[PDB]
């Protein structure tokens, strides 16, 4: 009934930065050729989507954000072969197209059809699918979740399982599967290891699940936030350090505590200094730095190369390296067979139309995770 | 007999930075416990020594520098049991004591006795053997090869096969063990893939030579001066670029030849800029890059973050990730087994009086390696 019509619905529309979301009535076009439209059921607040609004990501506006979601196939368009109508379905902030030289390759998942590199907040087709007050609405990252309908491309999506509880799974859309891929994928981390992980939000949170589940022996969480050092404990951390409670530098306190280094430190905060420390941190000559937090947009970091010369490893990753189709539905089905758990994440529930709100407890330091339900 | 007694004998004191060496005699005392002492037989000219000269690197002066030689044991100290009077040896720049973090890590090669970090320029009990004109002259690296005599700590040296041609194998000291090990151990090149190696003198042409047993399929020299080229195609380059020849900056230039970034890039220069470079022309997703080169004491790079995020690699190492005695005896006998090639990376053979013609040979773009016989 709604196949081929457009949906009016509502979303979270950002009209500008550094502005409350507004949650009003936008046009969601029917799905072109290899597109999907998509009834969203929950989606997580990443911090990225609040990069957004704060300018430290730049991606064009007006845009409905969100990235982080879950939800029900409305309509496939022509050509579709990988989900139907009803399916459970995860949208892909990283796509996989699966042609690409990055798709063939065994440790690529930096698919070539991004939007994340550098941003044009569009289909793959360079055009967009939302209206609101008669004016184009850009999309985020071939996904924007902020919505009760959204359009992505075929490469953009995963069908999970049917049974899955979408509450809960959304978070293997961003957060959860980053962390834990960025431990066990992209550092691989090692039995009986001393990790340092650098922020303790739902990202550092699943990086240190990930360290527990590769078997590390010492987890060091770092947060200026000592609020958030019971959860990292329950999850694994077996201290927390607060840089502000020490007057060395922590990168000279995390080397004195692992007697020279540690063997694979994460930085999952977004700062430039982080990243220097947590890469020096690292044991000087087999030592790994896994850098996970956002940059601030087209700002450089200065450092010392040295750090590398002595045998330092540094790497980036983004969606914790997993090729994402392939990747999400068995996450997905591990998650449903306990291998790990996600309520852990989950402080906060809202609906959708208390959006603000969960940005708001975000920012405060309050949440981890708010999930809302549209 | 010379043992247990001081050796009056001819060195290269380098008293000053931006001079050239003095030839003159000096006086070399005993070994003390678990010390060597070696009548060195050949060193190479390694750009690292032309630093300490230009000021690129600090060490205490006035210094007997060189760190890539072969020798003969004169005499050992109480205690020693790895070699005996009259074994073909190579002094190791970087220690490999067995008993530290690094030695016993299975990926670790830069001993924490190693004397690059923090220079002291004296033996490991922090005392020096070397006295010239009534004044105590520091060590380098613990190895201090421009000299007739030198006195290194056991875990300094290696003994080698008794039918070594020490006039080439002097290489595996430093220049060919750091370009071949920064390909197939550091980097760990993949057959079929696509390299891009910078600077060629005799590190980068040690890459190339790596790199090509690897089985890569594509090798790109990258060097500012073309004279270097027919050389680098010699040991394995398909093609060679010079920055100078092209209106765009070399990372688009390598970038579009390689269809979109290299697999594996290597810096051999020295520089920040090329350290940059070189990271940036590797593939985003996958690509990895090794620093090799020396930079220049105390300067910070700048570079942006999300070359990381989107899942490069960046490491470093010294002397190609090897663990240095374990290593160097193998690398001696797989020369003797006709595995590699020296004799490509050999452009220059003078007398050890000639040292100061031998870095104007270096410094002018002339030479790869002069090796100097004493
Ligand atoms: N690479 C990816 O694919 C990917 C995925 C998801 C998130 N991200 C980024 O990862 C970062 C973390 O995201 P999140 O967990 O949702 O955010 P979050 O909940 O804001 O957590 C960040 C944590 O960092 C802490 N913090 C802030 N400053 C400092 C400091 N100077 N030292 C120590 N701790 C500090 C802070 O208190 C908070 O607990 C953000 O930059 C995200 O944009 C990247
Ligand atoms: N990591 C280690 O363990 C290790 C070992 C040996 C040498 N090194 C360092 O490796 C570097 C190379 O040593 P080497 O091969 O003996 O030196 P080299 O013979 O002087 O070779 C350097 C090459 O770089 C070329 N070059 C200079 N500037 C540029 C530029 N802007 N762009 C492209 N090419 C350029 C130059 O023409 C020359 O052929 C030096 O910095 C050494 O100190 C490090
Ligand atoms: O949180 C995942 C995430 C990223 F890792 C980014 F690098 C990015 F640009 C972005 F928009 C995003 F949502
Ligand atoms: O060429 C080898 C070499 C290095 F790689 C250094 F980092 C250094 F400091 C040095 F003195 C040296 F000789
Ligand atoms: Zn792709
Ligand atoms: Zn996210
Ligand atoms: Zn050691
Ligand atoms: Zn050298």
């Amino acid at each position: 009934s709604t196949a081929g019509k457009v949906i009016k619905c509502k979303a979270a529309v950002l009209w500008e930065e550094k502005k409350p979301f507004s949650i009003e009535e936008v046009e969601v076009a029917p799905p072109k050729a290899h597109e999907v439209r998509i009834k969203m059921v929950a989606t997580g607040i990443c911090r990225s989507d609040d990069h957004v609004v704060s300018g430290t990501l730049v991606t064009p506006l007006p845009v409905i954000a969100g990235h982080e979601a879950a939800g029900i196939v409305e309509s496939i368009g022509e050509g579709v072969t990988t989900v139907r109508p009803g399916d459970k379905v995860i949208p892909l902030f990283t796509p996989q197209c699966g042609k690409c030289r990055v798709c063939k390759h065994p440790e690529g998942n930096f698919c070539l059809k991004n939007d994340l590199s550098m941003p044009r907040g569009t289909m793959q087709d360079g055009t967009s699918r939302f209206t609101c007050r008669g004016k184009p609405i850009h999309h985020f990252l071939g996904t924007s979740t902020f919505s009760q309908y959204t359009v992505v491309d075929e490469i953009s999506v995963a069908k999970i399982d049917a049974a899955s509880p979408l509450e809960k799974v959304c978070l293997i859309a961003c957060g959860f599967s980053t962390g834990y891929g960025s431990a066990v994928k992209v550092a691989k981390v090692t039995q009986g290891s001393t990790c340092a992980v650098f922020g303790l939000g739902g990202v550092g949170l699943s990086v240190i699940m990930g360290c527990k589940a590769a078997g590390a022996a010492r987890i060091i969480g770092v947060d200026i936030n000592k609020d958030k050092f019971a959860k990292a404990k329950e999850v694994g951390a077996t201290e927390c350090v607060n840089p502000q409670d020490y007057k060395k530098p922590i990168q000279e306190v995390l080397t004195e505590m692992s007697n020279g280094g540690v063997d694979f430190s994460f930085e999952v905060i977004g700062r430039l200094d982080t990243m220097v420390t947590a890469l020096s941190c690292c044991q000087e000559a087999y030592g790994v730095s896994v850098i996970v937090g956002v940059p601030p947009d087209s700002q450089n970091l200065s450092m010392n190369p040295m750090l590398l010369l002595s045998g330092r490893t540094w790497k980036g990753a983004i969606f914790g390296g997993f090729k994402s189709k392939d990747s999400v539905p068995k996450l997905v089905a591990d998650f449903m067979a306990k291998k790990f758990a996600l309520d852990p994440l989950i402080t906060h529930v809202l609906p959708f139309e208390k959006i603000n709100e969960g940005f708001d407890l975000l920012r405060s330091g309050e949440s981890i995770r708010t999930i809302l339900t549209f």
